[PDB]
DNA sequence: GGAAGCGAAAGTGTCGCAACCCGAGAGAGGAACGATCTCGGGTTGCGACACTTTCGCAACCCTTAATACGTTC
């Protein structure tokens, strides 16, 4: 079904999604992005195809988001973010350690399966092309090792 | 994640020294052997250190990226 609504939205056969993604997690450009002061960092970016179905896939399945979510939102930024706190006299921050790297396939249907608000039904012949949409295999030998980019 | 080379950490084995034991031997005391002391060879316990083994730092960026200027993750 996601492949079929993938393919509609792209204007592609079936069986060319479904050919694309079978690799589709070993699809990415690594690079290197110099941090300010010394050193870099390593970046993935999906090839062009993938970004494709990875956009309609996004736009095909609305996800839940919390309110108290500042980041990659319509309308919402750093303006934002800062000015809920302005008023405040006592300020704490905290940060979570690699973040996108420690998000997982498994973690991902954990928070499928626990979600209160309405989140999108999949059918368990369409969770491993979600897989393969949606994760990196940075490892090309271990196959089992999928993380977000 | 983890190349290649490297060294920290930690466990094990080696080996040389000191202390001890043993029998051999020249020959004090005084006039018959053999007292006392030292040579030379062997054993055993000890501990400092050499040797061995494992771990872990992080090169590379995989065929597969984009290019109007800034900010944030």
């Amino acid at each position: 079904s996601v492949i079929r609504g993938l393919a509609a939205v792209l204007r592609q056969s079936d069986s060319d999604i479904s050919a694309f993604l079978v690799t589709a997690p070993r699809k990415y450009k690594v690079y290197k992005i110099p941090k300010r002061t010394t050193g870099f960092r390593v970046i993935a970016q999906p090839a062009k195809g993938l970004k494709d179905i990875q956009r309609a896939f996004v736009q095909l399945y609305s996800l839940p988001v919390h309110d108290a979510s500042m980041a990659y939102m319509k309308g919402k930024g750093i303006r934002d973010n800062a000015a809920a706190h302005a008023g405040n006299q006592y300020l704490l921050k905290a940060d979570l350690e690699d973040f996108f790297n420690s998000i997982t396939p498994a973690i991902f249907w954990r928070c499928i399966e626990m979600s209160s608000a309405q989140t999108p039904q999949f059918e368990p012949q369409d969770k491993l092309f979600i897989e393969k949409i949606l994760f990196w295999q940075p490892i090309k030998r271990r196959k089992t090792k999928l993380i977000l980019s």
